[PDB]
């Protein structure tokens, strides 16, 4: 990950962030 952190299950497809 770059822009939001990928260290949450929510950095799947980050909504607006990190896709």
């Amino acid at each position: 990950g770059d822009c939001k952190p990928c260290m949450h299950p929510d950095c799947r497809f980050n909504p607006g962030r990190c896709r």
